[PDB]
DNA sequence: CAAACACACCAAACACAAGAGCTAATTGACTGGCCGTTATCGATGTATATATCTGACACGTGCCTGGAGACTAGGGAGTAATCCCCTTGGC
């Protein structure tokens, strides 16, 4: 695709079914600095 | 015979079962006794609405008193003539 030169190998290349699951990267990404705290011992809460 | 320890067996518990990471959803106490507030039922009225009886005013009927009508009886009031007493009038 860059330069314009065949590849040497012959690429095998054809329709296929894909799916695609509810996996998304947003629903996981998380962070923290100093959140919220428990109660009961004063670490800091569980769960994004 | 009684006491020491050892062994095999039976009976009784302890603690562990990798690192974690994300998401969802089921549970949101309940009869009863009792006090405390408040809603309701009840009496004890006084105020207002309506019914009965009494009093004053009004229209109407009435009993009673006095007044009025037609008719009568018979005599009181009243013309027409007369006398002559007496008054007005006179010198």
């Amino acid at each position: 695709g860059f330069t314009g030169r065949k590849i040497t190998s012959q690429i095998f290349i054809g329709p296929t079914y894909y799916q695609r699951l509810k996996h998304m990267v947003d629903d996981k990404i998380h962070s923290r600095a100093r959140g919220p705290i428990q109660i009961l011992n004063r670490q800091p809460m569980e769960g994004r």
